[PDB]
């Protein structure tokens, strides 16, 4: 009985595992998104649990309804109408470090909360951070698509947070949770770098080979000086270097990013425009190439 309350409209996004469509609440004429998941192909219980427990967060996509007809699950959420966050920011010619810091603060505050509750996102690419409307304010930011996110839990299925470790979680579930959390922050590093300069740290466009992108990621070195960098803060370059650190053990935590002086002293940052490349569509293909390179063993 999804269709008794909602009218289905057009596809927002399709793949081999789930389909996303716009829908209308028949009673109110309010627009929503529905993610329809094939239960035979994939088990959405973890995703739905995560959105129920944590989607009241102001910057996590909010769940509005769930239906299951045995075969499909239908996950109804608020419809993002402001587009992808990085794409809109790359198309604003007068964007400033002060605005970029407010944006990273709002997103990293949300990830700090999720990590502190034992959730890792595991797919935190720019294309999953959207604006819900066009107000342009950090309040309208939403982290989306929790379809690869995992709740930390014990061998006997008990939910755990990383503060209470007095119940047996296997060390290989624990170690992989520390890797997965550090990859959440590395992705916010890839987001910051691109917002500050208008290009991606490890890929120049969609036709970069996966091997040369992974070779750059393994080098643990990237430019933080040059045309688009020369006028940017040292404190911003520091943050970026420490978010993109090649060893996850030395990479910053969300907690440590929020204590960084580039986030803490936002009022000491430039309000004038950054100096950036203007190629948002090329960055979309470079971003897709990068995550394609990393996820090839998925
Ligand atoms: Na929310």
């Amino acid at each position: 009985q999804f269709t008794d309350g909602y009218e289905v409209k057009e596809d927002i996004g399709v793949g081999s595992y789930s389909v996303c469509k716009r829908c209308i609440h028949k009673a109110t004429n309010m627009e929503f998104a529905v993610k329809i998941i094939d239960k035979s192909k994939r088990d959405p219980t973890e995703e739905i649990e995560i959105l129920l427990r944590y989607g009241q967060h102001p910057n996590i996509i909010t769940l509005k309804d769930v239906y299951d007809d045995g075969k499909y699950v239908y996950v109804v959420t608020e419809l993002m109408k402001g587009g992808e966050l990085l794409d809109k920011i790359l198309r604003q010619k007068f964007f400033s470090e002060r605005e970029a810091s407010a944006v990273l603060f709002t997103i990293t505050k949300t990830v700090e909360y999720l990590h502190a509750q034992g959730v890792v996102h595991r797919d935190l690419k720019p294309s999953n951070i959207l604006y819900v409307d066009e107000s342009g304010n950090p309040e309208s930011i939403r982290i989306c698509d929790f379809g690869f996110a995992k709740q930390l839990r014990a061998e006997n299925g008990l939910l755990m947070t990383p503060c209470y470790t007095a119940n047996f979680v296997a060390p290989e579930v624990l170690e992989r949770q520390g890797y997965d959390a550090a990859c959440d922050i590395w992705s916010l590093g890839v987001l910051l770098y691109t917002m500050l300069t208008g290009y991606t740290p490890f890929a120049n466009g969609p036709d970069d080979t996966p091997e040369e992108i992974l070779a750059r990621i393994g080098s643990g070195k990237f430019s933080l000086s040059g045309g688009y960098w020369n006028s940017v803060s040292d404190t911003a370059k520091d943050l970026v270097s420490k978010m993109l650190h090649v060893d996850p053990h030395q990479r910053l935590t969300a907690a440590l990013v929020l204590r960084h002086p580039w986030i803490v002293h936002w009022d000491q940052l430039p309000q004038y425009q950054l100096n950036r490349q203007d190629a948002p569509h090329l960055v979309k293909g470079a971003m897709a190439a990068t995550y394609s390179a990393l996820n090839r063993n998925q």
